[PDB]
């Protein structure tokens, strides 16, 4: 069961997240700062994306396991905070309570979002991952939460409201802004399941298209320049489960050429984005 | 063993060019967005003293060692690092700055939300260039630790909102030193740190080219808040005469530091590391 495996395993990123801030931050305003965006709480949806990967190969979850979902989801939450800022989304509320800059003021929310990006690559770094590893995630979350990824996808989105974009260039959009960092999280999976360079862009697909999906789905929550502008509601439904039908295949190849592969967490965490 | 003598002559100019291609060649070929690469193009070409590229190899060039393409990425990750924190710290938020440089600061050319961004890719991209350096695999997990160690939570982030509270409720002596340690020192002595490392010494020597990078950094800071009140600073709290004696101290420190350097370490060219100091003198 799904609700079984998170509420097992997401205690144990949310302490690695917790104890990194409070034991490697030497100013307590900004550990108390990063500590509050951290405590208003979020789906863990990257964590759990991780975890449940390493699992689907059966290998059983251990400290290196963690520590990478919770790398991955103070990247996660570092965005969310600068994204907040009046110059940026300009939002007062998240998870029905006041924003970090709300709270804490702009330059301190800037700040803690600095350090919570910073502090997720020296976790990474001090991680119990041996070195060949190591290096090869360091250099994965940095593609992917980087100007190769997060940051052009971020840059791409502002600009897109003043220009109107295509349906090719709204996707690339959303492939940086939002799909990198869960493709990292599938590809991240990989390899900490020890697993090969055909598995891991098996599993990259995967996560292309629950990316896709997952901000497709976003929009038709949001309309009940976006998908719903483009493609009509229908046109829009359809994507959906064309992307949802990809990811079926997709988890399908897997299980042929790994025969010790389970879907069942991934296949649910995917199916969830239906209406 | 290794061996290359670098002389003094032209040592900055003929190295810092490089250190600028790496990071422009870097941030041209590693950007998806055209106007967040431009927008981080601009900051880099706006230019700077580029103190701590610099330092990294000075260092290098102090233990004899010829000059690789790692030296160059890892001053060049360390210089994004410096890049980015500018970036941000000029934003109306923090120091509010409409001019760096004689130029217009990068919020006020592309607006802030870009230079939010910049500043992002900027340390990401620092982490990103180190991660693909040409560095052996335990060096590379290392410097990572470190310039994380010296940039994030533990030094510089902690530094700068440390300097912020500063500004409401006056700080002593000793606040006053622990804030400039973590927001200029703290990459000042991950600089010599990873001159030693590129330089494979040991962790003797490492040790001692952090109190030379300590007495650098914190030299540095006296040298520029006695230029502040000739024309909370050290010579509002020591007097003027007692802020020079600091600086005195600090370079008398940083040369000790040199000398013992000097008889642990056979091939060492002390004048690229001491000459750095003798330019903090005043005149």
């Amino acid at each position: 069961s799904l609700t079984n495996f998170s509420q097992q395993h997401l205690p144990l990123v949310e302490k690695v997240m917790v104890d990194f801030i409070a034991e490697y931050t030497e100013n307590e305003r900004l550990k108390e700062a990063m500590l509050y965006s951290i405590h208003a709480g979020g789906k863990r949806l990257r964590p759990l994306l991780v975890l449940t990967t390493v699992a689907a190969f059966q290998k059983e979850m251990e400290t290196q396991d963690y520590q990478v979902a919770a790398s991955l989801e103070m990247i996660h939450t570092y965005s969310l905070i600068h994204d907040d800022l009046p110059a940026m989304d300009d939002d007062d509320l998240r998870r029905g309570k006041p924003t970090n800059h709300k709270v804490f003021g702009e330059a301190t929310a800037i700040l803690a979002g600095d350090g919570l990006l910073t502090g997720a690559f020296q976790l990474l770094s001090l991680s119990q991952l041996g070195l060949s590893e190591k290096v090869l995630l360091m250099q994965q979350l940095a593609k992917a939460a980087g100007n190769q990824g997060m940051v052009s996808g971020q840059m791409g989105d502002i600009e897109g409201e003043k220009v109107s974009l295509t349906l090719e260039e709204l996707a690339a959009v959303h492939e940086k802004k939002t799909g990198a960092l869960i493709e990292f999280a599938l590809i991240a999976g990989g390899v900490l399941a020890n697993q090969t360079e055909e598995v891991i862009g098996l599993l990259t697909q995967f996560a292309h298209h629950y990316g896709l999906a997952f901000q497709i789905r976003d929009d038709l929550l949001d309309a009940t320049s976006t998908y719903p502008a483009l493609l009509g509601i229908a046109g829009a439904k359809d994507a959906l489960t064309h992307q949802l039908a990809e990811g079926s295949a997709v988890l399908e190849k897997i299980k042929a050429n790994v025969p010790n592969f389970s879907e069942e967490h991934l296949a649910n965490l995917l199916t969830q984005l239906q209406l």
